[PDB]
């Protein structure tokens, strides 16, 4: 059942924004890594003199990178005559940010109808208030509420790139990488108390439960439409295997955001992509399931997915969980950084038309348990 | 003139340790736009609770990257129970390192017969301590005396991977990347005052100066075989363009090392590789220089390089200097992360056959006016 109970117009997810020690070097990874290109700057090269801000985009994806200058740059500057293109960024904010919790999401971003009113009522409803509405150049409003840990929910609302203060990338630096991926499909946090941290954000945005032994668990809010999806973890302690969740809390210092599951239109070409890139400055993935996993995958979803491509699924290490409703394709990347906390999960979603609905598929609940089952029949 | 006046037997540049956010970002980009393999590690996976460490290397060069992790996993150690394969490290150090200059060089260690008498013999001469000697598994000792600026000279020296406590990297991620880059060839300072700076640390070394109107003073003091080269810079003010030992000096917060020239045994392999990869994660490189630059090198090399050579180096965006001794090629990558401070050279040198020389050729002072005249003669 969706009540569609939104409190204010959400449309879609609209960026993620890193907090870095230097945007430079995680922007470069990330574009190689991912096939996400270069598309905007805000930094010394275009005035400003707190903070620089490198976006990559790849289809509807937005990654944005940002990390502080030295303050003396900026010294002389107050809000009113700031050179921030983002003018919820602070200094002290970022170090802080990134010395507890190291590379990691500062933001999930929104886009809504009218940033203002989603945070005025955000806030009414309970919401922390992080940043207020602040209106760039008369075209964009951003203002930003507390979602999870130190992890900000931004809303962003567009009159009629990027954001003001940014420029677009010269082509020469903008190299035309593509792996298939084109948009965020969800953005998951990891908290200590699942009950209070749901009743806290349903709360304050009307978003509804998306309907649904081994570390954790989790429910799902969704928007009125179901493209915006916001799960969240907590962990279930005492078991026999440590739990991820509780691992998470202790290396990133409390909560934060878990991981970002990114769809693509073709998730056989981006995991051929990325693997052959792991190695190679890009990003590694979670150890394989054993074959008895792709063996079972015929029982399971053969009426989905041909024999050639449960054996593609094999090659290149893909998860496969079903739903009533649709059958979702994904993998896990090891951490992005060095810490055991964020990591990138890539997925597609095969089902549900009618475009295809939000979540078609789940995510992947399941393969817990077939996971688990796989590895103790390989054990044989 | 080389009177070999050193205080302790030198022997060669050992390795490079940049202080990271997060090391892991910036060791994958690097290992691919400079073409070094990831080789070592010293990370939660091999038991070091306090810092992530990894090593990369090209030949005989060695770039290590660290980063902190929470002190909440190393609350409960102290000195005598450190999990900390680098003893010198300290949490607070380190995030204040960053948080002043941004991504950059710690130490420049260089290997001696012995670092514990190294360490005495530089303090006794004036060295301002850092870190006093650590003897690590009764194998190798570390010892580490201030610089300039928040740089550390670290002696390094081996009864007999790299320091106890790392690991050798799994193949599997060791994929075997190599654009030509084999040693580094020399590292370079930038301060407010050279006259003090040279004083200070020819001083404790006995280090001696090598022989050799836009934007700077440098002086360049050598070990007894002229293989460990320390040319340090300081700005001259007033000028009609800005030094850019100023701007550096200003974006770094002070002193620090501004270049490491990195020795290729191929420099045209070394750049068609490096500028394949620049828009592509990799490193950008400084504007070439006019065609006319090119056309001149006849007249200044062309006894030394062939036409083709020639070409070749015009092709790559190539610099080209002489000494009365030999002949260097030169190349400079815009800066490495955020700030304009720190970047990197590449070179190789021509003369000198003795083995080849230490500085033959020089460090490139002639394409200074050489450099401009040739932009003032294309602007014809
Ligand atoms: C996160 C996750 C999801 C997932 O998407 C999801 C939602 O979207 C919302 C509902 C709840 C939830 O869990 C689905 C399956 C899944 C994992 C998973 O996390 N793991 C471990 C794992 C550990 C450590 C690391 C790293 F080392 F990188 F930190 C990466 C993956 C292992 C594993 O076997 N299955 C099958
Ligand atoms: C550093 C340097 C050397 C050099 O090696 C050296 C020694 O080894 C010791 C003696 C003194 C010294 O200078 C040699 C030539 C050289 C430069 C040079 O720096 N530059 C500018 C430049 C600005 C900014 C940036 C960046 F944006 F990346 F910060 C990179 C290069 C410009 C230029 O035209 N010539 C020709
Ligand atoms: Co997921
Ligand atoms: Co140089």
């Amino acid at each position: 059942k969706n009540p569609k109970s939104d409190k204010f117009k959400v449309k879609r997810f609209h960026h993620i924004e890193f907090w870095c020690g230097d945007a430079t070097n995680v922007a470069r990874r990330f574009s190689w890594g991912l096939g996400m290109r270069f598309s905007a700057k805000s930094d010394l090269s275009t005035g400003n003199m707190v903070h620089a801000s490198y976006l990559l985009t790849s289809g509807d994806l937005r990654f944005l990178f940002t990390a502080p200058y030295s303050p003396s740059l900026s010294a002389g500057e107050i809000k009113p005559t700031t050179t921030a293109s983002i003018p919820s960024f602070d200094h002290g904010s970022c170090r802080s940010f990134f010395s507890s919790h190291g590379l990691g999401v500062r933001a999930v971003a929104i886009e809504v109808e009218d940033a203002e009113s989603a945070f005025s009522i955000s806030v009414a409803n309970g919401a922390i208030p992080s940043s207020p509405p602040i209106v760039l150049n008369e075209a964009v409003t951003i203002a930003e509420v507390k979602l999870y840990g130190d992890v900000v929910l931004r809303y962003v609302s567009y009159k009629a790139e990027f954001l003001p203060g940014f420029e677009r990338v010269e082509d020469a630096s903008s190299f035309p990488l593509d792996y298939g991926i084109r948009r965020l499909d969800h953005a998951v946090g990891n908290v200590p108390e699942l009950g209070p941290a749901l009743t806290y954000v349903a709360g304050f945005t009307g978003f509804h439960q998306f309907a649904e032994e081994s570390g954790l668990n989790s429910a799902v809010l969704a928007s009125n439409d179901e493209m915006v999806l916001l799960p969240i973890n907590e962990p279930v302690h005492g078991t026999k295997r440590k739990s991820q969740i509780q691992t998470y809390l202790e290396h990133n210092e409390g909560a934060g955001l878990q991981h970002l599951a990114l769809m693509s239109e073709d998730i056989f070409r981006t995991l051929r992509e990325m693997r052959k890139r792991s190695s190679i400055g890009g990003f590694d993935f979670m150890p394989s399931p054993p074959p008895t996993y792709y063996q079972n995958l015929k029982k399971r979803v053969g009426d989905v997915l041909s024999d050639d491509q449960i054996k593609e699924c094999e090659e290149l290490g893909i998860l496969v969980d079903r739903d009533d409703q649709g059958t979702l394709l994904q993998i896990f990347t090891k951490p992005l950084g060095d810490r055991p906390t964020i990591f990138i999960e890539i997925i597609q979603r095969v089902g549900c038309m009618m475009y295809q609905s939000g979540g078609c598929g789940g995510f992947g609940k399941g393969n817990f348990s077939e996971l688990f089952k796989s590895i103790e029949e390989y054990e044989k």
